[PDB]
């Protein structure tokens, strides 16, 4: 998960929701 241009907090894991993804 490196296409957009952020970055969630270290130790996050990419996870998918209903909304859509999110950084568990």
């Amino acid at each position: 998960c490196g296409d957009a241009v952020y970055t969630c907090r270290p130790g996050q894991t990419c996870c998918r929701g209903l909304h859509g993804y999110g950084c568990c």
